[PDB]
């Protein structure tokens, strides 16, 4: 089998992508943000505390003649921005882009913190990470990846995020069409449970090529892209009056910057992040600081390879026995 659906911007900047899901019988169509630095599928329900939602499209479990408590179930998730949310778990049957998995664990809310629910399209999030990340307690759940997987044409699954336009999520197929040139694979390591790999440098705009090796993280779910701060700081010193804003929290621009492009390495290729995807607008409405996309990670603890820099590729996260990710332009 495979499946393929569309991920569209959440808003003008690419703050993330959501892409419809169908969840239950008679379907009920949740558009879900695409994660893959986290291992729960949990939405809005009829179970959220109800000054929690606002303007969410729901899940209600009891109108879907496949859903089934999962009982004794619990989950609850702290994402790396300080958000979270918590609840019970049903399972159902689950189709992304006429992919369908029955018996998929579907973690319904009861509380959800103020970002998702000031955030209205965003109805929850299915997560890509290895299922030994997943929160589900006492019983851990399997992700809608490790589910569909031995059904899949191959173990694979893409992403090709736009730049201020939609983009596919695919599963079980690479679609030689969407990419440039040949896929690059490089090696991944799956003790944190993400999809951590290690690229081999980059470069800051025409600059030379610097070779030196960043482990990160390959994670949909993250806006910007958070390297060490010796390469932010390479980086943001050619952007005339760029600084870091400890009010702010992190480097801004001049917004009348033209910004350089970023080039990071994956063996021994090469993937150009084009200087407009690093800009992410004003600050706060009619400011001439513009906020910076790429960040350091050094409050991290990881280096993160987030949306700013996955969609100037076409990615292929590879589940067979020894995972790999590979990278093509576009």
């Amino acid at each position: 089998s495979t499946g393929s659906a569309t991920t569209t911007p959440i808003d003008s900047l690419d703050d993330a992508y959501i892409t419809p899901v169908q969840i239950g019988t008679p379907a009920q169509t949740l558009n879900l943000d695409f994660d893959t630095g986290s291992s729960d599928l949990w939405v809005f329900s009829s179970e959220t505390t109800a000054s929690e939602v606002d303007g969410q499209t729901i899940y209600t479990p009891s109108k879907s003649t496949t859903a089934k408590l999962l009982s004794g179930a619990t989950w609850s998730i702290s994402y790396g921005d300080g958000s979270s949310s918590s609840g019970d778990v049903y399972t159902d049957t689950v189709s992304v882009g006429g992919l369908t998995v029955t018996g998929q664990a579907v973690e319904s809310a009861k509380k959800v913190s103020s970002s998702f629910t000031e955030d209205s399209t965003i109805d929850g999030l299915l997560g890509l990470a290895f299922s030994t990340l997943n929160t589900v307690s006492p019983t851990q759940q399997k992700t809608f990846f490790d589910n569909a997987k031995a059904s899949l044409d191959s173990p694979v699954f893409t992403a090709d995020l736009g730049y201020h336009a939609p983009g596919t999520y695919n599963f079980g197929f690479i679609d030689t069409t969407a990419y440039t040139g040949s896929i690059t694979y490089t090696a991944v390591s799956t003790k944190q449970g993400f999809w951590e790999w290690t690229s081999t440098g980059y470069a800051v705009g025409s600059g030379t090529f610097k070779s030196t090796s960043i482990d990160g993280i390959a994670d949909t779910g993250t806006t910007l892209l958070y390297l060490p701060a010796t390469v932010v700081s390479a980086y943001w010193a050619q952007v005339s009056g760029a600084k870091s804003s400890s009010s702010v929290g992190g480097y801004v621009f001049p917004c009348s910057a033209t910004l350089p492009s970023f080039t990071f390495g994956v063996g021994s290729a090469r993937i150009v992040i084009p200087g407009d995807y690093i800009d992410f607008g004003p600050i706060s409405t009619g400011s001439s600081s513009c906020f910076g996309g790429i960040q350091s990670s050094a409050g991290i603890g990881i280096n993160i390879f987030g949306d700013v820099a996955l969609k100037a590729a076409f990615v292929v996260f590879n589940g067979a026995t020894t995972p790999t990710l590979g990278f093509a332009s576009k």
